[PDB]
């Protein structure tokens, strides 16, 4: 049965996000073009995936049209969809969060998003707004009900503290890259976030499987994962996704295939033991970090990432 995290404002959020619209089939020599393949898999997810379906979208993904189409054509009630959207701070598309969300709501055909994030602390030079002002804009979007929850993405402890210094509403979420091969995107972020009651989301939790070293079959991380997979009769991805949940973090995943999306939603059909969670953690920490996002900014933190 579906699990939820409870945010610091009392609101519930589905404890896995199974549908993303950031990734599409993409040609090498690619086109800001419409992915019919993407709108199809989203629609199919909304129609067939049981429970509240948590979707991860972003201004910078430029896929509001695809998601909008799916949202229109599905018969899934609005209340059984949890939509996360993100203001594109790294790459300027709108002037500010309020103008971005208006555009997004209009393209999406919805009245509100369930969670609104600042996508990055590395504000584009062309923005005429800084982090503090952008946060105060999220606070007002929250006030207006256009975002039911608000938070940030890819923030360091230092970035968080800048928000907390001026915040009337504490960020409910910090969406970071997290996996067994990147257990601290930036130094101490996991411990700091969880100590201050900011729910972590984990982007690319399946990083170990996305980027699988050539000698993986002699690697104990991968050997243990296969063992747990066989024990529970679950996919390796499911085991990793559940692990993230057992670390108290919300795994945010996406797939090209509806079977994989349903499997992601169904991770709460089994349970890892404390012993198993700790072994995944420990075998993970022994591995060299794998970082797939914010690579140019945060490569410099690779040395603290498994620390």
């Amino acid at each position: 049965n579906q699990k939820f995290f409870t945010l610091s404002n009392g609101n519930k959020i589905p404890a896995v996000a199974v549908v993303g619209v950031g990734t599409k089939w993409a040609h090498a020599e690619e086109d800001a073009t419409f992915s019919q393949e993407l709108t199809d898999i989203v629609k199919l997810s909304l129609d067939t995936v049981p429970g509240i379906v948590h979707i991860d979208a972003a201004e910078m993904y430029k896929t509001y049209p695809e998601l909008g189409a799916a949202l229109k054509e599905t018969k899934k009630p609005r209340e059984e969809i949890f939509i996360t959207d993100k203001f594109s701070s790294l790459h300027k598309i709108s002037e500010d969060p309020k103008s971005a969300l208006e555009t997004a709501l209009n393209k999406l055909g919805v009245d509100y998003v369930d969670l609104y994030l600042i996508h990055s602390p590395f504000f584009d030079k062309d923005l005429n707004i800084d982090l503090e002002t952008a946060w105060k804009q999220l606070e007002e979007l929250y006030k207006s009900g256009k975002a039911k929850n608000i938070g940030v993405s890819n923030f360091t402890v230092e970035d968080l503290k800048k928000v907390l210094a001026i915040a009337e509403i504490k960020p409910q979420v910090n969406q970071i890259e997290f996996s067994p091969f990147l257990q601290n995107q930036t130094p101490g972020i996991v411990e700091f976030s969880q100590k201050n009651d900011i729910l972590l989301e984990a982007y690319s939790p399946l990083g170990p499987l996305a980027k699988k070293p050539t000698d993986a079959d002699q690697q104990p991380f991968y050997q243990y994962l296969k063992e747990l997979s066989e024990k529970y009769n679950k996919t390796e991805a499911q085991v990793l996704l559940l692990w993230v949940y057992k670390r108290g973090i919300l795994p945010v995943t996406t797939s090209a295939k509806i079977e994989r999306i349903k499997q992601a939603q169904d991770i709460f059909s089994f349970d890892l033991t404390e012993e198993e969670v700790k072994k995944i953690t420990d075998l993970g920490l022994q591995h060299e970090p794998v970082r797939l996002w914010h690579v140019d900014f945060y490569t410099k933190y690779n040395s603290e990432a498994q620390k």
